[PDB]
């Protein structure tokens, strides 16, 4: 199976697989029980964004996710990622819809990392129909309203449920390098949310992986399309 | 055929293919054929710094090589990449040898472009010898010594002749888009060593085409980058 | 007097100094008459924004400022800067208003030096009340609507007339060096409405002398960069 | 008194003021009686690395400081520095010589703080003469070699003792604002400690002052420049 590193905007409890019972934010951890969560407001049809940092000196992942009425939920796992994550990765956006349906509309991301100096940073604060640096999987889309769809919208522009997609940065990531003192990562996402669901489902996830990794099958819903199982 | 924009440190005087009968640094556009060039004292054995800038705005792609000692060389050409570029490409170092030869050592690169915002920028200061974010092509090579060798080198340490390689970086840049205010690119490069006569053939930082590939019988005097010398 | 180096986004044409008979951007280089100018469309009402572009290589100090719907002026000067400015110098926004007035908000700076490394870059895309790394200069405010008005607007949000404020980074910033190989700036910024009749002065980018004071009677077609419309 | 937050490079134990009994890197929070230590090796002569990084997220200030040798020492502190700082701050570097001496030389300075963005960042691998985006205090200069010498140096090249001096980036930086969402700080600086005493001291010092912070009186030796005391 792939590695995964995320963190997960998890927009629908799944307290059978270990959600707490409410929205939250999470660190993900090689599963998608979550290492650590806080709950989280998710603002429907609100643009929220999600900050992720780690280092490897604090060796502290955290990520914070506000929207513009200044809510945010914020949540930091101990972890040393050296010790997770493979020599180089690719790194992504995640979501899923299952029963219940929301957008997860990605409207910019932002990523750097530094190896300390060798370092690969990008931002999007527009994505194109045909936008050639990122690896679309699954029912992620881009194009024409400068957004990264990351599961099905129709036409009409109702999200879908069901729906898994993933969007990678198209080179592979050196994330972290024996001989670096330092190797950092940042990545800053906004995205939307919005459902006419009983209940939004199921959530965003920012990820990081081994280079080769792609959605699992079964993965829509609860597993956010970042693993194969719910262990 | 490739569209090529290039900055070339062309070590290596062909003057019936345009070069000027001197060690120069140029600027090509779709061409082998320096649309501009400057005189360029490549310092042998010594790391020289390659620093190349374009942007929408003034239209200018400008490059300075230099020295540590301070000397350098300088050449700008006025043109607007939006008229030659695909909106896509590769950005790439490449670097020749061809009947004299020389060690097309690159030990760092970083670039940067930006539309204005989407933004790529990568620094590699040490190349790893596995380095997946470089699509290396001919004789290319990273590692573990931290640098890539554009161009073979043997055991000894000794060039090779009619070497070519070049490497990509491995996602597609958008270069341009014809809304962006600004579109700027800038790349730095630090590399050139012979105990040959003269040594050759060079080294180019370029942009081209997502896909493009060495072109068949580009060692020498095309520098990896060109089909023919038209 | 003040060595000046500007960026000009002149709303109110002065053509017994030598505006152009428009609205434009320009370049100052130590004198309010513009080296080099375009025509410019100031939409009122409208957030604009002014990228300006320089580098030690090209040598071109270029401009553009724009709008949201895509309307651009964009104007370019060959200069070298090395031989105008001293090494160290303030940077900042300068804005006036005349007879005539306008709005002269500025809603974001950024400003990037580099000596290739020594560099500076700030970014203010909020303005505080107590922006304590800014030196304002005459009329100019900021905050708390996260805001630099760099001209006098009272309560009711109308612009006054012969105001004139700037804004300087607080540090000197070393914009160049002589053995620097690039010595590069770049600095945008994001801000004008009027009711009048026509609006006026405008809003300036300016790099100036460390100690740059507002010049005694700089208000209206001056700008607030300069003493004389010589 | 100044407020200050301090990473230290501390050559010298003054195990009677709470220093580990080696030399070590330290995070000081309004104290010389650092939070937290690493034990550091110094390697006399030879050019260190300090990396300072924080955010307000993760809220843990960390420092490694490492040659090129591959040694490092890390130190990393868990603290809100919202509710330490002030919010507009000046940053520096300090550092000090008794009894014992050392060159406190330091060959480059970078900082980055972002509040999320307003961001100010320098980096400074070369001081000139002049430079006029320092404010130097105490026994601190620059010039003609390209370095910083926080401590006095004779001409002769030999530091000398009971020398104290800092240098501060000229612009204060706006450390925290309540609005922000993620503020940062990153610092980097290198560094030569060199001496031929018995034991080399007092060590070098990153921090963070309020604005108007001044080498208090008598802080050469243990107190690094930064504390009126070693309370
Ligand atoms: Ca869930
Ligand atoms: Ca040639
Ligand atoms: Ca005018
Ligand atoms: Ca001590
Ligand atoms: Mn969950
Ligand atoms: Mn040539
Ligand atoms: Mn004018
Ligand atoms: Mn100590």
């Amino acid at each position: 199976a792939d590695t995964i590193v995320a963190v997960e905007l998890d927009t629908y409890p799944n307290t059978d697989i270990g959600d707490p019972s409410y929205p939250h934010i999470g660190i993900d951890i090689k599963s998608v029980r979550s290492k650590k969560t806080a709950k989280w407001n998710m603002q429907n049809g609100k643009v929220g964004t999600a900050h992720i940092i780690y280092n490897s000196v604090g060796k502290r992942l955290s990520a914070v996710v506000s929207y513009p009425n200044g809510d945010s939920a914020t949540v930091s796992y101990d972890v040393d990622l050296d010790n997770v994550l493979p020599e180089w990765v690719r790194v992504g956006l995640s979501a899923s819809t299952g029963l219940y349906k929301e957008t997860n509309t990605i409207l910019s991301w932002s990523f750097t990392s530094k190896l300390k100096t060798n370092a690969l940073h990008f931002v999007f604060n527009q994505f194109s129909k045909d936008q050639k640096d990122l690896i679309l999987q699954g029912d992620a889309t881009t194009g024409t309203d400068g957004n990264l769809e990351l599961t099905r919208v129709s036409s009409n522009g109702s999200p879908q449920g069901s729906s898994v997609g993933r969007a990678l940065f198209y080179a592979p990531v050196h994330i972290w390098e024996s001989s670096a003192v330092v190797a950092s990562f940042d990545a800053t996402f906004t995205f939307l949310i919005k459902s006419s669901d009983s209940h939004p489902a199921d959530g965003i996830a920012f990820f990081i992986s081994n280079i080769d990794s792609s959605i699992p099958s079964g993965s829509t819903g609860r597993l956010l399309g970042l693993f194969p199982d719910a262990n």
